[PDB]
């Protein structure tokens, strides 16, 4: 494999991290003052890291940060029933811990934190975030396996409710690639309504990494996924492989929705810059 | 592995079950008269097995018993177009069978009947059983294959439109393990909804018994799963693992049947008994 | 295997196709004028076939021809953003391609076209085609893979809204075959709700072909798949395998849309050419 791979973990990181009232009536999850994102900046580790996230609440209102996938004592469960979340102003710090799999003292297989992860809000609105998820106070996390292949970049969309990363139907968001790059899609469902992920002209691997591991890997070959709240999956694509350069429509394939405006545009360019058609 | 597993199955089983009218106006499976339950109870057997089921209908309407995934003919279907069901007072035999997997003579390969399988009513309100199925008449029925783990215990969570089992909102139900238990869940909706399990501070394998067999086990590690009507999972988790005691929800991720009740609690003890925060 | 096996593909295919406006208000494919269906006809080819439609538009408006999984340029996505419909009594030459799997520059291993495909409209009625789906202007694409078990039929079930194959309620399709029978069903959902498709009887792999290649498939097992807007699967069974003869439903086990029309029946013959009861 001469494409660059993950390196295998174990280092202790430290994040600062806010949550912010956007001028809007949005919320939203930042790395810096003043530097919010709905969705939420993308944290990324390796199997076996801990991450130490010292997360203040500039918000009126109580906030939390709820992982999925990772370790986390019960301290760090974002919930209030546990006395985890954190009132307006306040400043908590979070512990969240990955290991490799492994073999158990009992013989069976222990799995490991890698995957296509997320973080939310859990108590703005109600005791299950619904407030906060709405406005916006969600974000991607992804655990790498040593060894697993690194992309060109890495992109973020979120089905909320009925809107793509809590923008106006038919904004988008768009994306722009090179035919040739590898692009990485994280995909993440939030909300009270169930979807289903199209891409034109690409496909990818319903597994852990969205590809196949060789000629033995049983895992199924698709372009549609269903997808309900709080599924993350994630996949990476070569972008206009096989298909060459154009203006590729991502959507929920259910009619209602794209009708209503959940469509997208993977905007593949030839070497030139342009793109077929314009 | 020095963990308990299954033996090889062939034995031939006989049990006696009941269908009962509850006085609250449910209905519910047993396997003694005045003591059904929803959940009706849970059936397990070994591939190979086959298993003679003497079922009384002791309600004043017509009911059935219909099972998913094991081998059964069509005299034991349980639908009214095949004479299958069983008028009020009547009592009717019911055979289920299963069989290992091997190879068949064209040399393809025959599955075996393992997995996390369910029974419930086809008559009861309509000719598919939504009385029975709204009423109770549901139950987990589990086929090991030679070699699976074995559990400390078993636990059923059924989500029935939006109940879980026919619980009233918000009254849980809550299950109690110590930190290291070996805790076994089957998973089963009913109805006419879609759901997402989510489970927090646990993760499983999406594959047939939620354990990955090793290092070559392509199958994905989740900790949320989408859920249809009649579709039935199952997975085992070691209490605590990774993250350590205390008051674990799970729930439906649907931000609305959230909202509305579908929670329930994994109280996972230290070994004084304890729950961090109780 | 002495089962019959596909070959490897690398042929160029032509095809002529016609979109076709039904005496009772619906729209359908065919592959002569006066000959169109819905569900439209099965394409079926090999990896690494090239096929060529030469499609025509016999109706009063815009029609499109859009392919998933296949390998197409931008010019034959069948979208009007990129100006590849059809404009009334046009005619238009779309070009799909499919690969085998293998060894990409880098060392990653590129997925094949192999699959359960489909195809569907992509203008009438808005620009997602939900008009055209509605009125019938979807079909089956099948690309097999070099080994692939061949069956010795195929059918194609489509739940498109809450209807089968845009049938009226409670009106079938039914399929008959005999026992011992390798039967193979496509199963494409549209619209914009979600199901989930049982089969009494009889269950399959959940993975691209569904079946097991062997004792080491960790593929799950099932008799009930969800199912959303523009997914698509398929499996092969053997017609009564341990189960024998007779009426076996299948249906969406949404029990509002099983109620509501959404059942079919799979008649399983006795080699006299009796079924169970009838
Ligand atoms: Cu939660
Ligand atoms: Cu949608
Ligand atoms: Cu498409
Ligand atoms: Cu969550
Ligand atoms: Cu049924
Ligand atoms: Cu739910
Ligand atoms: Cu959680
Ligand atoms: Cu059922
Ligand atoms: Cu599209
Ligand atoms: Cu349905
Ligand atoms: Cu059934
Ligand atoms: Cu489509
Ligand atoms: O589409
Ligand atoms: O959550
Ligand atoms: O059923």
């Amino acid at each position: 494999i001469t494409a660059r791979t993950a390196p295998a973990g174990g280092e202790v990181r430290h994040l600062k991290m806010y949550a912010e009232k956007l001028a809007d009536g949005q919320m939203g999850y930042g790395f810096e003052k003043g530097k919010a994102s709905v969705p939420g900046p993308l944290i990324e580790v390796n199997e076996g890291d801990t991450l130490h996230i010292e997360f203040t609440n500039t918000m009126d209102v109580r906030a939390s940060l709820h992982v999925h996938g990772l370790d986390y004592e019960i301290s760090s469960d974002g919930t209030a029933m546990n006395k985890s979340d954190v009132e307006p102003g306040g400043t908590r710090t979070y512990t969240w811990r990955t290991h490799k799999p492994g073999r158990r003292d009992d013989g069976t297989w222990r799995p490991g934190s890698a995957g296509y992860w997320h973080y939310h809000d859990h108590v703005v609105g109600t005791e299950h975030g619904t407030g906060g998820i709405r406005n916006g106070l969600y974000g991607p996390v992804i655990v790498r396996r040593k060894g697993d292949v690194l992309p060109d970049a890495t992109h973020t969309i979120v089905f909320n409710d009925m809107t793509i990363n809590n923008r106006k139907p038919h904004t988008g968001p768009d994306f722009e690639a090179t035919v040739g790059d590898r692009v990485e899609i994280v995909m993440i469902t939030h909300g009270e309504y169930y979807h289903t992920f199209h891409m034109h002209g690409h496909r990818w691997a319903d597994n852990r990494t969205g590809i196949l591991t060789g000629p033995d890997d049983p895992s199924r070959v698709i372009d549609n996924k269903i997808t309900g709240p709080a599924d993350s999956f994630g996949f990476q694509i070569i972008a206009g492989e096989g298909v060459g350069a154009g203006a590729w429509m991502y959507h929920c394939h259910n009619q209602f929705h794209s009708d209503m405006g959940m469509v997208g545009l993977f905007l593949v360019k030839k070497p030139d810059g342009t793109i077929p058609g314009y």
